[PDB]
């Protein structure tokens, strides 16, 4: 008999269990459905269901009626809905985790075992006629070909939100910290274990690499001046390791608490940025306490850029993303009235979705220059060469690629789309679908319904042979767009979830660390709460370049 | 110029935090206190405190007035209170955790590494004048005199609450799956890396170990029969690390999670239980799901396992232990509408606290047979002569020592409590005073007021100087007893929250797996719910014995 949970036979959240030998059950606990599939609401639910309005409305509401905003932003409605976006949105993500790569399961080796990444749904069970449950094609479409066909770049799509370079290279440095897929362990296992803001990027992802970053003086990280200017410090002196391409001798290698970002300019840039916010955060706190010590010096300066990071990817980086007429804010504060777990465990799904090469141009203007991809990649003297604040506002001025709609990927970077989409194999990732429903949308009922265009999604008919079988990251990649925006309905409705759950779980958003004393007193604590993108760079610069998530006007 | 910090000027769970040379100021951030040291009260909090009656009051009244609690029990009232004593208690725990053995303030390297206990108050400065703060002598009392005056025992005192040797056996087991402190890394640190009830002394702390234990098949964990009796395997088969005498070869020595276990008969005899009832339910899993690998029937076996464990402790455990007349209760849903981390970190304190070595008898007695304590410790051969019916009647018969008043300690085991003292003394830990006020108890103002006598409370003032001196464990266990009790105040009202934040703070009693689900379905769900002492032994065994946490009559 074939397994019955490859129908996905529950909704709204019910757990599959096989029972006997051809037989299932579904625990509806609540999940607010009773029955055998959890289809019958219960009077609240049924309630919520008629007077809930569709994640479009919402979306139109948050875009519109400037008059209504200003009014809104000015008053306590702005903390009321933020109350309300951060709570709704967070509870669709299971606290403790729940499943990982080994198991469809909870377990203690899942609960405890942080080396994995975690799961909202189960893998596609191994005993089923086909790859993605029991509908499509005995095989799936070549990972090659869906990229070449669907997602590879012909003319440059810039982003109609405005969003630039400067953003770009602040995503790719900041999900870098929660994102280390491990090569050794393989797929679903990971290196960074905070699983969250813990800035181990910065620090790094264990002790011995932290302790050689470490001046072990002022509470500071070690630093090196090269034409007047502190940069962080060469290998020779913070003997970690570092992906540099072999031969390039150690006195021109940077170390950094992450060990890609000596690859990209755009790394090095925040990972120098950041080391220069954080010894200015011990010259602070050091004429505040002058008899603390190194240990506490530095341990206290990482708490003041784990919120200070947290503040300024709410209130900037999430800001320009959302597009939102609704002045975001963070305020631990705002949930201390509520069941919140101050824990996280990063998901598959998350990292999957967080995969925004469509934001990487065609090159890379820096002032009269443009530098092609060769030029670029991997060149280890352009940061020094040109200066945080001439390549600031070289990356501010510079506009991104749309991440929606289609066909976006320059390709030279395509390669990681296709492994994505194999990878997103391995892991057997439920298909898009089955998404729309854990996270609180309709099924597409067609791949015009999806694409909301003619050719593109004929063709794809005929490969997948049913939207029922859509994969994952192509789903996120190739659904319409909302009007002028960055992405997809999908990637909203996916991502923040996974999103704000990992910025408000960090313990230091939780009742007992959200105090003065963890942050040095009044000093400390203000540095967080006052906190900007603008701040980050021209208080540790000479002189102050346009800095920005968006083009100038 | 001395440490301000030195006199712990604030109260209320206020943060000592020093500023410039010799300043320091109090961080009353939501402690219910305004002011420099955390004094002045809130409107609400003066109400609370007035109108609050005293610790000793509602011991009363909870042990006293059997009426009134045939009543409660059987009424929503047992919920409502039980909801009051476990919310009540585990707030006055951090939640994520504080402070550790390298930070006496908050790290986020305290809350990332496992490795480490936590604790609730911090260390005593180094720069203070006396070694606990600023009162007492310049040198501490002997620590080996202190035990032989005041803690080695003359004659035998028997617990009045009835409690047993079947008790004092559980307590030493179910302990040391969260208290293994690590020899290698020094005090402070810890190879219980679950940090309470994971069962790691089942099923081992770490997964190669784990590993090899498992059969691999059916879920099972190995074992081996002897005399016709499940018995856990030989070294030679589950090649694991064991901590026998130097001699005792490998054949001779039997393999569990814990590796201190050979060690006494009394712990291989739960070892056997446990492994006996974890082999039981995975053959009651197997019958209701035969698509089942090895893998998910061992994984929910062990959840099955912890709950049964949290169930039995809380309405058994803790009952003997209370003497209370409230019928207390494990329903993890009383706390589903509260604000309730279902996160735990072991304490020192709690380390300290537990060392309940009082209980042990003068010698043991198997049925006509009196073992000393020469012949009952590191005993190869005793468990399987006896079997485990025979046991857990010998231990369930058998008094145990009080724990608290004094002078009850076995002078075979009094150098364990020598080194608790000087072990705190390495942790710095805090007066016994301190630790009062922090778990909301009136400090002692005099040795007599503690003691509730004259002989031995002059010998401690002349050896300490002064009672804001006076230890932690010392002081837990020279204190008077509550009339007829195990132990006294201290030992309840420091202990309680510390446990019952350790079994309801585990995961399984969270609202995302507090399900049927999780346990593989009802029978699993039921097996944790109607779980049982008596039932855990019998239905294991041939026969049944005495099996209880008290003596009979
Ligand atoms: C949780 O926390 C615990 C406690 O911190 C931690 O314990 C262990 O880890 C630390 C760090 O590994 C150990 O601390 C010791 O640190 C001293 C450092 O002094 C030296 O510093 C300079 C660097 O030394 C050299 O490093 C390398 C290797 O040789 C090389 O590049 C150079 O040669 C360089 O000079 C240097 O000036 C000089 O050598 C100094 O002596 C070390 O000397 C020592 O060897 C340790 O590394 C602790 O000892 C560990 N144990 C304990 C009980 O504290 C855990 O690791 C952590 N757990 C997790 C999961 O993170
Ligand atoms: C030109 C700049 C970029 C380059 C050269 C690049 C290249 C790569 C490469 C080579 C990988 C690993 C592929 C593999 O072996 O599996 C990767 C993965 C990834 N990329 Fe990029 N990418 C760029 C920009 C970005 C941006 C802007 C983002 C947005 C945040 C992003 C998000 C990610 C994420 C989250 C991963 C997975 C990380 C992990 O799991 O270890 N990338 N990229
Ligand atoms: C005859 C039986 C017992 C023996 C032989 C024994 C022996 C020991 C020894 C040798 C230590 C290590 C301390 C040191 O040497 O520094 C220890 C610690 C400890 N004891 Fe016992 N003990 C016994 C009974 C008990 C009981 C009944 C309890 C009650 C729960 C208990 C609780 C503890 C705890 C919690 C520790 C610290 C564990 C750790 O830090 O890893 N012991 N005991
Ligand atoms: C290992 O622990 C075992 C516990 O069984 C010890 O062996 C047992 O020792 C007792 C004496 O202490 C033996 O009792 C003897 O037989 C009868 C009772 O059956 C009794 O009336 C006699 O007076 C006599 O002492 C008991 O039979 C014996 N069991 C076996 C299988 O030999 C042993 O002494 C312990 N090891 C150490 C180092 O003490
Ligand atoms: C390392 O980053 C460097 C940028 O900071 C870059 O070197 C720069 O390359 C440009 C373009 O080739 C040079 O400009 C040259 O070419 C123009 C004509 O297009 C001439 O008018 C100029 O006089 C000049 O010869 C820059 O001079 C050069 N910058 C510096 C400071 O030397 C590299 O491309 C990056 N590294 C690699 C390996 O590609
Ligand atoms: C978190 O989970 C990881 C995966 O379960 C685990 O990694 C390791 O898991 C096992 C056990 O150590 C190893 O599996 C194999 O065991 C067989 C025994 O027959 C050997 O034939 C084989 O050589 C191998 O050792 C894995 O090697 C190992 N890695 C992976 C990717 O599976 C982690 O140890 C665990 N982390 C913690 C802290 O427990
Ligand atoms: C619960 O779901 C199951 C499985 O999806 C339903 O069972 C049927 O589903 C098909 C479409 O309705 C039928 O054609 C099949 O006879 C049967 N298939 C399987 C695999 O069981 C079932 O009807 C659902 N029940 C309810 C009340 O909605
Ligand atoms: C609370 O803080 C300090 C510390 O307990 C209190 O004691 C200070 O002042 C007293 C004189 O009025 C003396 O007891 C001590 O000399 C002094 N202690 C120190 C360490 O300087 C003080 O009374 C309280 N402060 C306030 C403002 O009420
Ligand atoms: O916030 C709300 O989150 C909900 C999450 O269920 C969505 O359905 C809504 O559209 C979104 O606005
Ligand atoms: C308000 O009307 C809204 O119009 C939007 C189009 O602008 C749609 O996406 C919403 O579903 C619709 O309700
Ligand atoms: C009728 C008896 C009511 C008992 C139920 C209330 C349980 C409150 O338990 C209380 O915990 C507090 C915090 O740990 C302590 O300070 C109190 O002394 C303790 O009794
Ligand atoms: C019933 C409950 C309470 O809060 O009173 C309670 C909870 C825990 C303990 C307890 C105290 C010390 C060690 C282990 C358990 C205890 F003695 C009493």
């Amino acid at each position: 008999p074939v397994n019955p949970c490859c129908y996905y036979p529950c909704q709204h959240q019910g757990i599959c269990v096989r029972f006997g030998l051809d037989r299932y059950q579904c625990d509806c606990t609540r999940t607010g459905y009773s029955g055998p599939n959890c289809t019958i609401p219960e009077i609240w639910t049924w309630l919520r269901t008629t007077l809930r309005p569709s994640p479009s409305f919402i979306h139109f509401l948050l875009t519109h009626g400037r008059w209504l905003w200003d009014f809104v932003n000015a008053t306590f409605i702005r903390d009321t809905l933020m109350r309300l976006v951060l709570t709704v949105q967070s509870n669709l993500i299971p606290s403790p985790p729940t499943y990982n790569i080994a198991h469809d399961y909870i377990s203690w080796e899942s609960f405890s075992n942080v080396s994995y990444y975690t799961r909202i749904l189960p893998s596609v069970p191994r005993d089923c006629p086909t790859p993605m449950g029991t509908k499509g094609k005995k095989q799936l479409p070549d990972a090659e070909f869906l990229s070449r066909r669907f997602l590879l770049r012909r003319k440059f799509i810039p982003d109609p939100q405005g969003t630039n370079l400067m953003f770009a290279f602040f995503a790719q440095h900041f999900t870098h910290q929660f994102f280390k897929t491990s090569g050794k362990m393989g797929p679903g296992f990971t290196k960074a274990l905070g699983h969250g803001v813990d800035l181990g990027h910065i620090y790094g992802d264990n002790l011995e690499r932290q302790y050689q970053l470490r001046l072990f003086k002022d509470g500071k990280l070690k630093y090196q001046m090269l034409n007047g200017e502190v940069y962080p410090p060469s290998v020779e002196e913070a003997p970690v390791l570092m992906h540099y391409p072999r031969g390039i001798p150690p006195q021109s290698q940077m170390a950094v608490g992450q060990e890609v970002f000596g690859l990209l300019p755009g790394l090095m840039l925040y990972a120098t940025i950041w080391l220069r916010e954080h010894n200015r955060v011990c010259d602070l706190l050091k004429a505040e306490h002058p008899t603390w010590g190194d240990e506490q010096l530095f341990q206290t300066a990482r708490l003041i850029l784990i919120g200070e990071t947290i503040k300024i990817v709410i209130e900037e980086y999430v800001q320009q993303l959302s597009g939102y007429f609704l002045q975001l804010k963070f305020d631990p504060e705002l949930l201390f009235g509520a069941q919140f777990q101050y824990r996280n465990r990063i998901a598959m799904e998350f990292n999957q979705l967080y995969h925004w090469h469509p934001l990487m141009p065609d090159s890379f203007r820096v002032g009269p220059q443009d530098y092609s991809y060769e030029q670029f990649l991997f060149n280890t003297s352009m940061l020094v060469d040109y200066g945080v604040e001439a390549l600031v506002d070289a990356f501010s001025r510079q506009p991104a690629g749309r991440i929606g709609g289609g066909r976006n990927i320059d390709h030279h970077i395509l390669h990681v789309a296709v492994d994505v989409i194999k990878e997103s194999r391995v892991l057997r990732l439920q298909p898009f679908n089955e998404y729309r429903k854990r996270f609180g949308m309709k099924p597409y009922t067609s791949f015009q319904e999806l694409t909301g265009e003619k050719e593109m999604a004929a063709e794809l008919e005929e490969l997948y042979g049913d939207i029922d079988a859509l994969e994952f990251y192509p789903g996120l990649l190739l659904e319409k767009c909302h009007p002028n925006s960055i992405f997809g309905e999908s990637m909203i409705e996916m991502g923040a979830p996974f999103s704000l759950k990992g910025l408000l779980g960090n313990p230091i958003c939780s009742p007992e660390y959200w105090k003065a004393s963890t942050f040095g007193g009044e000093v400390g604590f203000n540095l967080v709460k006052t906190a900007t993108l603008k701040k980050l760079v021209c208080l540790n610069t000479k002189t102050c370049p346009y800095v920005s998530f968006h083009v100038p006007d």
